[PDB]
């Protein structure tokens, strides 16, 4: 088949999550061709973000899901919204089944959390926001990294707001890689 | 009165604007504790920004207006949404208005060439995107850098999506000063 394959990914959107953890992404993979949908776990109606900034979803989580699989699921943080993450018996399945396939699952700053919650990638080298470090830690589950992009095996995560662009643009590599993700970085004025 | 006086800020939401760079100065003012009002050009119905991200203003542009003034008014970018709020006769007007009060002006990548249609800050130094240079400069109205982040008087520019947070930070030290900006950096994981 086409050497082009088109890829798909999942970024699931909860109440108070970091507003540019969740866009960033969103914007650098549809630039890189990727289809992106964001599916709000609640539903379709709008969602209030952590600094109250109002995002509406492409679609429920519970529609998304059936449209599945997706090369890559992708999990923002900020505090309530990776609490709500982590609450969700939806997205302990989503990420079950994404782990059994060997797919790839993506989180930053708080939003690894969520992987401790529903016992994903146990063993793995994890980063998180350095204020979230102890919950993730607790109980000794994964290694812990200060890398700003920490990527072991199918487990992929990051440090914060400011790590965002490096990222998403490993999630670019990881699926389209290292030519597209050169190509999407060129117009983004990123310092390094 | 008290020296923490609580300043305010207009974001200008059109159609095709570039969502990282409506996000980010969002995010980031409301973190240094600015009222943020995100206002849509066209009224306070859902925009569809340049990837396809949809975002809900807080307030119509016609009912901001009324509860002005403001210490900055932000122009994001995205050459669709640039395009929007350079016919904007309600945009001229709110521009002129910042102008002659001696108000802050803030546009990032193609945003500023809305100051050009409106006839805004003549003789000022700026920056823009490099693809939008030439058009910018068409009529020599202005002064070119390539500084990430220029500032020159009350007209504050910067680059692309890969300089939204130096430009937010650049908003909140002119308005809030260089402590309540380091405040906000802190946890926000940036290179440097």
């Amino acid at each position: 088949g086409s050497h082009m394959a088109s890829k798909r990914a999942l970024v699931i959107l909860a109440k108070g999550a970091e507003e540019m953890e969740t866009v960033i992404p969103v914007d650098v993979m549809r630039r890189a061709g990727i289809k992106v949908t964001v599916a709000g776990l609640a539903g379709k109606d709008p969602v209030q973000c952590s600094r109250d900034v109002v995002i509406c979803p492409d679609a429920s989580l519970e529609d998304a899901k059936k449209e599945g699989p997706y090369d890559v699921v992708v999990l923002p943080g900020g505090n309530l919204g990776a609490q709500n993450l982590s609450e969700s018996a939806a997205v302990k399945e989503i990420l079950k089944e994404q782990e059994n396939r060997k797919g790839l699952i993506a989180a930053i700053c708080a939003g690894p959390t969520a992987l401790l919650a529903h016992e994903i990638g146990f063993g793995s080298k994890v980063t998180t926001h350095p204020l979230a470090k102890d919950k993730m830690m607790n109980g000794g589950h994964y290694t812990y990294s200060e890398n700003r992009v920490e990527k072991d095996g199918l487990i992929l995560t990051s440090r914060g707001p400011g790590t965002s662009f490096e990222f998403a643009l490993a999630i670019v590599e990881a699926l389209n890689g290292k030519e597209v993700a050169a190509q999407v970085k060129a117009p983004l004025v990123l310092k390094d």
